[PDB]
């Protein structure tokens, strides 16, 4: 009597909690992605200089002078470029926040066209500044990216974390691994090649 | 047997959990309000262009040319850009170097009443966060009823509601805060009971 | 109704999940709160708050930019002997966005070393622009801060809201009250002193 009814009520409560728990999960998840996007957006005027030798008492002024050198040696075409701030975070990466986004895009463009950006002979690496999340997503493609590279698919990663490669004289784009699992399911060649990596 | 114990402990857990959740609920909404604001703050210099025909292979420079076209065609008297990018043609987002610049564009667009591009009507709006715009729209119905009964309402930033109750202006961040308010004022409650979904 | 022992056993299991999922989602929530704290602070780096400035009926960027100059002319002459991206209201506060962070840093040190800042004689203030999370994070390190300070523990506040004091002849850092709890759980003297504050 009194006991049986107590049980049923509890079961309804537990389920209700499970439901409210779902709608909560969704909202949290939406905030996570919302943070990811805004982080990226805010880091748009930002460039990452990689492989730049560390220095003693490396203040803002020295950094700026360094960026100048990099520009004079690689693409002096530019220019004094407006720098809102520059700082350090294997040498520590250097983050550069340009006053105008246009300035960054132009420098990246200059780098990717040049190919080998160097500093006094030593190769360095200029790259976009991404959020932890986005940056992590890109790393997860890693394993697959290499296999594709190996088999001459000419893979490429672009914003946010899109994978792209050649399949049938056409370039294919994939936002996530799931979308890719669907693609290969109808192409035995790729399916066999990417069975383990995709965890299918 | 003596299940009374186990089933009682379960109920206790159940209660605990319902309180646990309510707390997390609070913190989540807090973060949601913080995102709304941070987005609003960031996109403050941004402006939204709707109804602009897509162009085959259109670089960012052509986008800027399209911007200047609209300025000449609608605002003769009237420009620094950090960026202008795309998102039925996609919305175009124009980010000005100064927030002031955006404000003058909207005023001119509102004083002109109608904005065109090559003879075709387009639209100029802000770039407020999705969470904000929706929020503002949700106060709509209630705002209409309050205006009707001469409460002199007002919707400000972010999406605060403010009207006159007892010769004293009151502010409401969300609908819930309003529900608790009317709980001690029968007449008002009776007025907004259908709108508050109570 | 003897099979009731069946249903109850499961309900106990369901509750265990709800608890796990509950704590796990909670961890994500905090990671989000912490993330917002981080990005809000970052975005505001080039900012300074002007507090106590008499507002007018109708203002604008230019009229405000002049007022900003009067403050410099009146308080820090050798400082202007100043690149401003934009300035505007949120008497409301006035958010001053500099072109270069280094600039903001400089003037802040000028306002802090002058101690007393005035506009036409009227006392005003220039302060760092910090997130609401960080502020309240510091505010949470309030009572606990006063207890250590009063008992001569040399407590300090390291940005963002890191609490640090000297015990056992060493210097410890603490991000959240939780970590501090883990610490005093083994220091009877300290524990007894910080039990009321940590709600322990
Ligand atoms: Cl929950
Ligand atoms: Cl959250």
């Amino acid at each position: 009597d009194q006991l049986e009814e107590r049980v049923s009520a509890a079961e309804d409560e537990i389920n209700e909690i499970k439901r409210e728990g779902k709608f909560r999960e969704k909202r949290i998840k939406r905030n996570e992605q919302s943070l990811q996007e805004i982080w990226d957006y805010v880091k748009r005027p930002n460039l990452r200089l990689i492989g730049v030798p560390e220095s003693d008492v490396e203040n803002g002024t020295k950094l700026e002078n360094t960026l100048q050198d990099i520009i004079q040696e690689n693409f002096p075409n530019l220019a004094n470029v407006q720098i809102q701030e520059i700082q350090r975070t294997t040498p520590r990466h250097i983050i550069v926040r340009f006053t105008k986004v246009e300035m960054k895009e132009k420098m990246l463009r200059a780098a990717r066209e040049k190919g080998r950006v160097t500093l006094k002979g030593k190769p360095i690496r200029l790259t976009v500044d991404l959020s932890a999340e986005t940056l992590q997503a890109r790393r997860e493609w890693g394993p697959i990216f290499n296999i594709l590279k190996e088999k001459n698919f000419q893979p490429r990663i672009s914003y946010p974390a899109k994978l792209s490669f050649i399949s049938e004289g056409e370039i294919k784009y994939f936002i996530d691994k799931q979308m890719l699992r669907d693609f290969v399911t109808t192409r035995p060649a790729l399916k066999e090649l990417l069975k383990e990596a995709l965890n299918m």
